[PDB]
């Protein structure tokens, strides 16, 4: 079962383990960089890093994909936008009104796949 | 509710967004450092950093907590261990036969709470 459980008290301010995203991109996503850790090849161009503020999370995302990840864009609950980055290949899929919790995937020379964990609202 | 969607193809090698964990601890967990990002206060002592290998994840975890997180230990599916770090206050809760996907939480001067997102087998 996918779930989650909270341990501890009621104080403090929320934080997320997913703190920043950048990509290398061209016609595809050559790489995704999650909390600074690089996944994929050295092709394409490196995007600026998007760093989530306090209480900020990805709320909407559009991913184009086929055999690889062709393109990513997202918007946060604070209305900030990342991308689009990549090309116009693949087919588009959108997450709307979510809170992204984690981003896993698979990669080689390019970013082959993404496994996005999220809450759907 | 935690859910997931995969996008892309079958190639490449798998990665996870959750790459490393360290803590600062004394009687409590003063901070948790996730993929190099510090959450919590300046108290306690800095632990070594645990870095996940390929295919490696937390499969068992013990958290002592009360108003704050008092102590954490975990074990991976590969038989590696992190901790125990912290003190003997609060009461223990253990997750077993899981796969930890992400670690969120709330922090001030200490680590108040942990929100663990995981698959429960
Ligand atoms: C000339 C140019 O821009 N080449 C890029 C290459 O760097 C990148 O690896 C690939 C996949 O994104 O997209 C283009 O082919
Ligand atoms: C016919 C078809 O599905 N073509 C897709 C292409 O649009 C996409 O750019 C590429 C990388 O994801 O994967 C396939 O080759
Ligand atoms: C031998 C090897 O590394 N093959 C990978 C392949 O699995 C992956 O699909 C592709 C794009 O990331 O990059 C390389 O070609
Ligand atoms: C002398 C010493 O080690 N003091 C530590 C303090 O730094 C830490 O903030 C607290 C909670 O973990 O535990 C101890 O009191
Ligand atoms: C009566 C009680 O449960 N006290 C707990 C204590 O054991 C724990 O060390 C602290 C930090 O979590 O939170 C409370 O003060
Ligand atoms: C206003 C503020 O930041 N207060 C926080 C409190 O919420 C948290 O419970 C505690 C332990 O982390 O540290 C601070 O006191």
């Amino acid at each position: 079962s996918l779930t989650h459980r909270k341990f501890g008290g009621s104080g403090g301010s929320p934080f997320s383990g997913l703190s920043s995203i950048a990509v290398r991109s061209g016609s595809y996503l050559d790489a995704i960089i999650i909390d600074g850790v690089h996944h994929g090849g050295s092709g394409g161009n490196l995007s600026p890093t998007f760093t989530f503020g306090s209480g900020e999370y990805i709320s909407n995302m559009t991913i184009r994909s086929g055999d690889y990840i062709d393109n990513i864009s997202f918007e946060t609950n604070m209305g900030r936008r990342f991308g689009p980055y990549g090309g116009s290949g693949g087919s588009a899929n959108t997450l709307s009104n979510v809170k992204v919790i984690q981003i896993n995937g698979s990669a080689g020379d390019y970013l082959d796949s993404l496994d996005i964990y999220y809450e759907q609202y």
